[PDB]
C-alpha cells in the first residue's frame, strides 16, 4: 500500500544545487516539518525538459517501502512548487562514482568489497519485491558515510506481477554499456539483467571510476559481447574476483549468479580482503568513520 507524504514548500530552508545531468537536477536542503522542529539535511530531485516521469519513480519507491532495507534509498515525500519534486534523505558524501575517483589513494580493498556486499543485499531486497532496477551502476549509488552506501535512481525501475517473470521495454534510452546482450537484442529485462549491470557496477568500483568501454561506441557493444569480449581485469583484481564480473556476464542468464550468492561469496572475500585484492600501501589507508571522534568534521566538510 503506497502512501505518499506531501512535505509543504515552505518547510525547506537553504536549498542549493548539487549538480546536474541525465537525472535532471539535485539539490541539498534542511527540511524543518512544523510542530517537531528539527532540521533534517535532506536531497531534491525535479527534472527540467514529464511530471509524469517523476510520479512512477515516486510510486515505484512508496511501493517498497514496507520494510526498511539499509542499502536502498527512502522517499520521505514529495513537494509541489513550479515542478513535482522527490525528497530523500541527504547522502552526504555524494555519489560513489565521483567518490571512488577522488579518494582512490585512501580507498582499501575491505571498503571495496564491502561496497559490493551492500549493493548485493540492497539488489537481493528489490528482487524479493518483485522490481527490476533497470539502471544499476556506480552513478546510481550514494554514500551516506564511507562504510554505508544505498541504491538510488527508480526512474526506469518496473515491478513485475505475480505470474510475471520479465518486463518487456518499449522505443526508450537505455544505458547500453550497463545492459545484458538480451536487453540490447529483445529489450528484455529481469533480476538475472540487473545481475549483468551488477558485474559492470562493481567493475566501475575496482578500477576507481574507470568509464567501460571507453572511445567504443554503444552500437559495437551487442557485437563485441557476442564475439565473446568483455570488460578487463582490473589490476588489484585476484582471478577470483574477476571470476565473478566474468559469471554476471554470461550468455545465459539463467547461469549469471543470484544477488543472495553474491552477498555471500563478496561477505566471505570481506572476511580476507587483502587474499582478494592487491592495494599498495592498503593497511596505512583511512577514510573518515562514525566511530572516530571528529567525524562530525567531515560531514560539515561535505
Ligand atoms: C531517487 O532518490 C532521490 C530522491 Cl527520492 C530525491 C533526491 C535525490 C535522489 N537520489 C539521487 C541523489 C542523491 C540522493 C541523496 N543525497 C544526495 C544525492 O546526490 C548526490 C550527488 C549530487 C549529484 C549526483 O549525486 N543523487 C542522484 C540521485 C538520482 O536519483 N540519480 C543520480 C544522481
Ligand atoms: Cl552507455
Amino acid at each position: 500500500q503506497a502512501l505518499l507524504r506531501i512535505l509543504k514548500e515552505t518547510e525547506f530552508k537553504k536549498i542549493k544545487v548539487l549538480g546536474s545531468g541525465a537525472f535532471g537536477t539535485v539539490y541539498k536542503g534542511l527540511w524543518i516539518p512544523e510542530g517537531e522542529k528539527v532540521k533534517i539535511p535532506v536531497a531534491i530531485k525535479e527534472l527540467r525538459e514529464a511530471n509524469k516521469e517523476i510520479l512512477d519513480e515516486a510510486y515505484v519507491m512508496a511501493s517498497v517501502a514496507s520494510v526498511d532495507n539499509p542499502h536502498v534509498c527512502r522517499l520521505l515525500g514529495i513537494c509541489l512548487t513550479s515542478t513535482v519534486q522527490l525528497i530523500t534523505q541527504l547522502m552526504p558524501f555524494g555519489c560513489l562514482l565521483d567518490y571512488v575517483r577522488e579518494h582512490k589513494d585512501n580507498i582499501g580493498s575491505q571498503y571495496l568489497l564491502n561496497w559490493c556486499v551492500q549493493i548485493a543485499k540492497g539488489m537481493n531486497y528489490l528482487e524479493d519485491r518483485r522490481l527490476v532496477h533497470r539502471d544499476l551502476a556506480a552513478r546510481n549509488v550514494l554514500v551516506k558515510t564511507p562504510q554505508h552506501v544505498k541504491i538510488t535512481d527508480f526512474g526506469l525501475a518496473k515491478l513485475l506481477g505475480a505470474e510475471e517473470k520479465e518486463y518487456h521495454a518499449e522505443g526508450g534510452k537505455v544505458p547500453i554499456k550497463w545492459m545484458a546482450l538480451e536487453s540490447i537484442l529483445h529489450r528484455i529485462y529481469t533480476h538475472q539483467s540487473d545481475v549483468w549491470s551488477y558485474g559492470v557496477t562493481v567493475w566501475e568500483l575496482m578500477t576507481f571510476g574507470s568509464k567501460p568501454y571507453d572511445g567504443i561506441p554503444a552500437s559495437e557493444i551487442s557485437s563485441i559481447l557476442e564475439k565473446g569480449e568483455r570488460l578487463p581485469q582490473p589490476p588489484i583484481c585476484t582471478i577470483d574476483v574477476y571470476m565473478i564480473m566474468r559469471k554476471c556476464w554470461m550468455i545465459d542468464a539463467d547461469s549469471r549468479p543470484k544477488f543472495r550468492e553474491l552477498i555471500i561469496e563478496f561477505s566471505k572475500m570481506a572476511r580476507d580482503p587483502q587474499r582478494y585484492l592487491v592495494i599498495q600501501g592498503d593497511e596505512r589507508m583511512h577514510l573518515p568513520s562514525p566511530t572516530d571522534s571528529n567525524f562530525y568534521r567531515a560531514l560539515m566538510d561535505e
